[PDB]
């Protein structure tokens, strides 16, 4: 059965709610962004309308096999009437094709989902800016300020500089990087684009990609994996045991391994700075855990609830302990007291 903040009140509509069957009374399932604890559910044998952004669409049709009639894409930035009711689709500056959706209720009340998202001032700029938010169905994932981690600019110049230092000192060496979703794709093509390189990685992995709409893609990724020196593999063979059977499979080509694992926060985001991390090596293999995250710090979290000023803030992540739920509304009323909304 459905949870409460999965449902959008005084309309037929559910968001991220396609693994409890058939929901009584929904007449469309808007999906955010294709991230698979959001679309279980989905697969070629759902027969009803899912609205979501263009990029969603290829990536349902094409992986999922979702059939064509009952995928509905929307343009992002633009009024659109969805069963009688008025919605917009925004940027949610999270994976490709990730949005938050704006819903104008028949009663005059306003409701933003944020689906999962990163914060940004950028934001303050959209059509948010136009009108009144009464409801806000929040991503609650980094909501304590312990939670801290650079900006995706720095993390991507630490990576680049890394990379491009370790190959220009040993032409022999491989760089891979972990992947197991789509999101973070900024990490291997900056990387490849520095060293002059295309990214190889499995035909499953180029077929997600293409589903993309990323500029001049087929400059940037190939299947050979022969041609590259910038490697994707699953996240779980970046270890020790899975590079070194990598670096076997390369017929001789190498003889040095240097890894990249993007996580979100890791607690030594509490200790060190990203100038000062340092990898974990055994012999002839490096392997880096970076901090690049795609959800929203505490403090860009907190920034963009002041700015929006809501009248009641629902949260979509960590709803499942007392404690969580808890801390959580104690630094909603905190940052209401503050700012005097
Ligand atoms: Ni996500």
């Amino acid at each position: 059965t459905c949870p409460f903040y999965k449902k959008i009140p005084g309309t037929g509509f559910t968001v991220d709610a396609f693994q409890y069957g058939v929901v009584e009374g929904c007449t469309a399932y808007f999906l955010t962004h294709f991230h698979s604890d959001h679309y279980a559910g989905l697969s070629k044998h759902f027969t009803f309308p899912v609205y979501c952004s263009e990029i969603t669409g290829n990536l349902l049709k094409n992986k999922l096999h979702v059939q064509e009639q009952y995928i509905h894409p929307l343009p992002l930035d633009t009024e659109c009437i969805v069963n009688g009711v008025k919605v917009v689709l925004l940027d949610a500056n999270h994976c490709p094709g990730a949005v938050m959706i704006l819903f104008y209720l028949p009663n005059g009340t306003v409701i933003l989902h944020t689906g999962d998202f990163r914060a940004d001032p950028s934001m303050e700029r959209s059509l948010l800016a136009d009108q009144k938010v009464h409801m806000l169905y929040l991503d609650t994932t980094y909501c304590s300020p312990e939670y801290t981690f650079p900006s995706q600019q720095e993390v991507i110049r630490f990576a680049i500089n890394t990379a491009f230092e370790a190959v220009t000192l040993n032409p022999h060496a491989l760089v891979v990087c972990g992947t197991y979703s789509i999101g973070k794709e900024k990490v291997f093509l900056a990387i490849a684009d520095v060293l002059g390189s295309k990214v190889g990685m499995s035909q499953e992995k180029y077929k997600t990609l293409q589903c993309l709409n990323i500029p001049e893609i087929n400059s940037l990724i190939t299947t050979d994996m022969c041609s590259s020196l910038v490697h994707l593999l699953p996240m779980m063979q970046i270890n020790f045991k899975g590079l070194q059977s990598h670096l076997k499979k390369c017929g001789g080509k190498y003889n040095q391994i240097l890894a990249f694992r993007p996580t979100g926060w890791t607690h030594s985001n509490k200790f060190t700075r990203i100038a000062d991390v340092i990898p974990q090596t055994k012999g002839n293999i490096s392997i880096y855990g970076i901090p690049y995250s795609e959800h929203s710090s505490y403090l860009e979290m907190k920034r963009f609830v002041q700015w929006l000023k809501p009248q009641k803030i629902i949260p979509t992540v960590n709803v499942g302990t007392w404690k969580s739920r808890s801390t959580m509304e104690k630094y909603f009323r905190e940052w209401k007291l503050e700012a005097g909304y």
